[PDB]
Parts: structure tokens; C-alpha cells; sequence
């Protein structure tokens, strides 16, 4: 069948393009700039591409972009969403696309009268950015924006442009009837196709480059397989009995057990074994997938495979370095 996928050229969206064409689905992707060769040339170079895949340019900032696109689909993935940490006008470079991104995507959905199922990618991010942290969460579970707001914890901006596009979405869909799925990954780890450094891998190699800013979001962390996430979307497309949030997160631990994985299967990169703030007996903090292995999902990656694809390939193209 005939599926879009938004955001195709990213982290997730290329490994979800590869897995859908695998499966043997006609994929519309999107994104920004077809003339852009780091973007695009990865898609064109999987097999099916010259007789299953079509690219579409398409913003999120601009009404009515993905009309063309949608028409026909019988699925959507809204995978494509603003990335920058360090805007300096969160509210219309990041929170506003986000949400009327969102809302315009449902919107020509609803045009289209072909699609039967729309699943979007939230974030951890709209479910545990609160002050106390909760031993497990779970699809119940929602980001205090008072809280997110106020602190201004490191990725802020984007945990409230996830958090404001989801509750509108359902607040869409719910009046309107439609067939809504939302899919909340916690920090996604692995190999990939696109050929610059994925989003994620910054947060999650921080302990190998010393990015100290992202370690808030690790210290308690949380993990999924990005293999283990695009078969877990394509699950809850196709299962009919989904409904609703679903958690996708295989492990949890805290960034002293993370660094020390690390520390042990790279002893060639600089990895601390003692981090600020942070001691032995603080709560690892669990992210419960429970809804999703209940309808028959299995995951099949383990955290050491997500981290040496993560590393291995980052190495393979020169985003990181052999050693320190
Ligand atoms: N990776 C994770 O740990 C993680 C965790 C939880 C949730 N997620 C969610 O997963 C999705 C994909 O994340 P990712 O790691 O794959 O990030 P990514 O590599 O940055 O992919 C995001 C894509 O969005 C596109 N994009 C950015 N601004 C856009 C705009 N204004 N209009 C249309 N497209 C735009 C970009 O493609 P172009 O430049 O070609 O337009 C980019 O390739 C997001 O919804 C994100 O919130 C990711
Ligand atoms: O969207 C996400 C994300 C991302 O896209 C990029 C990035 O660099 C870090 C990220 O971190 C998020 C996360 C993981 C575990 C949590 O407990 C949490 O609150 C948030 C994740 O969901």
C-alpha cells in the first residue's frame, strides 16, 4: 500500500523509508530541499527506490505543504519535526511549526478521504519533564509545562513543541473521528543511513565527547533501538486493535551504568567514571512499553547493540574520531 512518510531524510524517517520498502509499501517521502545531496542521497540508494519511492518537498511552516503528498495515502507517518536546542525565538522557529505543523498534517489527512491510519513520533519529553521523577511512567503520564518552562532544562524548547503538538493532536482527533496513533520513543540509539550526525547521538555519545549539557537527559535515561523503533511503527500501523499513546523503550539505567558499558567496550575514548550531581544509589527510572509487548510487539536489540551500531557507524563516517 501507499504511505507518506514526513521527515524522511532524518534519523528515524531513512531507517523507517528502508524498513517500509523492505515490506514492500509505496513510500512518499518528504522533505525540505530535494536538491540537498546529504539529505536525499541515501534514500535514492535503497533498493525499490526508482520503482517504490517518490520524493516531495514540503514545511512544516508553510499551510497546506503535505496536501499533495497525503492525497491517495492510505497511511501517514509524521516523523518531521524542528530540531534546534538553541533558538533564540523558541516560540516561532521551534514551539509554533511544531504544533500547526502537526495540526495542518491531520488536516490534510482529513482532505485526502484515503488515509485509514495516521501514527506520529512524540517524545519521552511529553511524558516525564516534571520535577519529581517517577519510578516507572507510562502512557498516563504527561510533561508539566509550568515546570519545563520555568527551568529551562537543556532540549526545553523542543520536550514543549512535542508536548503541545501531541495534546492538540488528540484534541483534533478526537473531535474529528480519526484513526490516531502516537508512538513515544525514549532516546533512540543505534546505526543509520543519513551521513551526518543524528540529533539523539549527541545526547547519547555525550559521555564519549564530553557534551556535559546533554547529560540532564541521560542521567536518568532511557533507551530504545532505532531497528527495534521503525518495526514498532509499523506494528501499530498494521495492528487494528491499536489505540491510543504507546511507550516504545527497551532499557533504563543510569549514566554511571551507561558510561561504564561504554568505558568497557571503548577504552580508546575518554569516558568519566564519576559524574557531578550523580551517585550510585540514585533511581534508574523506567519507561514501561508494557501497552505495546500486551498487543504482541517484540522487542529484539539489546543496549550494547544499540551503542556499538551507534559508535561503529558514527566511526564508518567520520563523525567520530578513532580514538582520543
Ligand atoms: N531520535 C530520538 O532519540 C527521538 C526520541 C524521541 C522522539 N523523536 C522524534 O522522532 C522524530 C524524528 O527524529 P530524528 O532523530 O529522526 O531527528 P532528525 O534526524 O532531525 O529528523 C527530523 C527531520 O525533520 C525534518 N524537518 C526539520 N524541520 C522541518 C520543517 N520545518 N518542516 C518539515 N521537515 C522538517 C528534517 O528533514 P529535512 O531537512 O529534509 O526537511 C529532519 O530530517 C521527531 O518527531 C522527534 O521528535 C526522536
Ligand atoms: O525526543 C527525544 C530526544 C531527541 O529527539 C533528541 C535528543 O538529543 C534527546 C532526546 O531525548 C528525549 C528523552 C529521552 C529520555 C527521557 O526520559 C526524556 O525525558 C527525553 C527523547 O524522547
Amino acid at each position: 500500500e501507499t504511505v507518506c512518510v514526513t521527515g524522511a531524510s532524518g534519523f528515524i524517517g531513512s531507517w523507517l523509508v528502508m524498513r517500509l520498502l523492505e515490506r514492500g509499501y509505496t513510500v512518499r517521502a518528504t522533505v525540505r530541499d530535494p536538491t540537498n545531496v546529504k539529505k536525499v542521497k541515501h534514500l535514492l540508494d535503497l533498493p525499490k527506490a526508482e520503482t517504490h519511492l517518490t520524493l516531495w518537498k514540503a514545511d512544516l511552516a508553510d499551510e497546506g505543504s503535505f496536501d499533495e503528498a497525503i492525497k491517495g495515502c492510505t497511511g501517514v507517518f509524521h516523523v518531521a519535526t524542528p530540531m534546534d536546542f538553541e533558538s533564540k525565538d523558541p516560540e516561532n522557529e521551534v514551539i509554533k511549526p511544531t504544533i500547526e505543523g502537526m495540526l495542518g498534517i491531520m488536516k490534510s489527512c482529513a482532505a485526502a478521504k484515503t488515509v485509514r491510519r495516521l501514527v506520529f513520533t512524540s517524545s519521552a519529553g511529553t511524558v516525564n519533564i516534571q520535577e519529581h521523577q517517577l519510578p516507572v511512567y507510562d502512557e498516563s503520564c504527561w510533561s508539566d509545562m509550568e515546570f519545563c518552562r520555568a527551568k529551562k532544562m537543556t532540549a526545553w524548547m523542543y520536550f514543549v513543541s512535542k508536548t503541545l503538538a501531541e495534546q492538540a493532536a488528540w484534541k483534533y482527533a478526537k473531535e474529528n473521528n480519526i484513526d490516531f496513533i502516537t508512538i513515544i520513543p525514549t532516546l533512540v540509539v543505534g546505526p543509520f543511513i543519513m551521513s551526518s550526525m543524528p540529533p539523539s547521538l549527541i545526547t547519547a555519545l555525550s559521555p564519549i565527547t564530553g557534551n556535559e549539557a546533554h547529560y540532564s537527559i541521560i542521567r536518568q535515561g532511557q533507551f530504545v533501538h532505532l531497528d527495534d523503533l521503525c518495526n514498532a511503527h509499523i506494528y501499530l500501523f498494521e495492528n487494528p486493535k491499536a489505540e491510543g499513546r504507546y511507550i516504545c523503550s527497551s532499557h533504563d539505567c543510569i549514566i554511571l551504568d551507561l558510561a561504564k558499558m561504554l568505558r568497557e567496550k571503548y577504552p580508546e575514548y575518554n569516558i568519566p567514571t564519576e559524574f557531578k550531581g550523580v551517585d550510585e544509589n540514585l533511581k534508574s527510572v523506567c519507561f514501561s512499553s508494557k501497552k505495546l509487548t500486551d498487543l504482541g510487539f517484540e522487542f529484539k536489540y539489546s543496549l550494547e547493540d544499540m551503542f556499538t551500531g551507534a559508535v561503529d557507524t558514527c566511526r564508518a563516517k567520520g563523525l567520530l574520531p578513532p580514538s582520543h
